[PDB]
């Protein structure tokens, strides 16, 4: 089945967790504690000697994002056809630059960046409130008809964002009732709610 | 047909063109210089407000991995099967990841960082190494026995390494051979040694 190894921490796995609930499938979570990465052996054995670490049977896979599309790939939730897959894509290569913002902030110097950060973030969220507006006038999903893995990474990012930045949505009607929508959505509101996600703090180093 | 709009330099689009090279396919090329650039239209049609920006008839696409992914996927170049489109994704990030490393170098800080960033190299291409030699000893592709887009988004890392620290690759034996294979393919190799290439800066800031 599935197992996902992380710190235990949502940060990079919040999206492939929320994924995974919402689509209903069982997976396995093997925390790795400070202690354990430290101690070297794990570190070395991974291929680019970081986590996320999932296995789906006997295939390892490392990425985030290889996780997703992975996801995204065998549940069919990689958009209809070609044009769609690509524009899916295109989403989530979106959604991973903010992120990566967003990492570095928290990380590298989250006390004299916040504000500059929180002041661009309007212009960094533009974009996805008008990819919703010109698909199907936002009240679907960010790629077509039907929920693909990067609806799932988007959410993820405005989530921590609204937390970082509380009313970063209120400017962006689309993507505040996405939210709402996509939040409401049976299995991911119960996994939302749920210890198993509400008891992990975002980040690592106790910022968000 | 192909439209590729990008600055006047190989950056993120070396690969695809590559690819497309490679893949006998025809292409046009709508160069946009740093005056148009700066004017403000086009960056703000832009979903991101940058470039590469794609046109595959209709469809316009934003992101060079995307671009790529698409390319992959509507000319077969996204591995045989689901378990090797998502090593294909593996390899792709882990390339994406070290150029982001590399282009944050040449930008932001070539001068103080180059040396660091060289030392730490070997250990930063080491896991492609890896890759090669659990594929069929290293003697085909960076994933199966068919060519993918990964396979030209890494060798544009290979290269421009080797023009970064010459050399690079000399510990790499499996690397090594592998760029010479690739850059012997005929169309690329035709590709490569054109002016459409050869005349280009790899950067924009005159820097390698």
């Amino acid at each position: 089945p599935y197992t996902v190894v992380y710190f235990p921490v949502r940060g990079r796995c919040a999206a492939l967790r929320m994924l995974l609930a919402d689509q209903g499938q069982s997976w396995k979570e093997e925390v790795v504690t400070v202690e354990t990465w430290q101690e070297g052996s794990l570190k070395a054995s991974c291929l680019y000697g970081q986590l996320p670490k999932f296995q789906d049977g006997d295939l390892t896979l490392y990425q985030s994002n290889t996780i997703l599309r992975h996801l995204g790939r065998t549940l069919g939730l990689y958009g209809k056809d070609q044009q769609e897959a690509a524009l899916v894509d295109m989403v989530n290569d979106g959604v991973e630059d903010l992120r990566c913002k967003y990492i570095s902030l928290i990380y590298t110097n989250y006390e004299a960046g916040k504000d500059d950060y929180v002041k661009a973030l309007p212009g960094q969220l533009k974009p996805f409130e008008t990819l919703l507006s010109q698909n199907q006038g936002g009240k679907t999903f960010i790629v077509g008809d039907q929920i693909s893995f990067a609806d799932y990474n988007l959410l993820d990012l405005l989530l921590i964002h609204e937390v970082l930045a509380p009313g970063c949505l209120d400017a962006f009607p689309l993507l505040s009732a996405y939210v709402g929508r996509l939040s409401a959505r049976p299995k991911l509101k119960a996994f939302l709610a749920s210890p198993e996600y509400v008891n992990l703090p975002i980040n690592g180093n106790g910022k968000q």
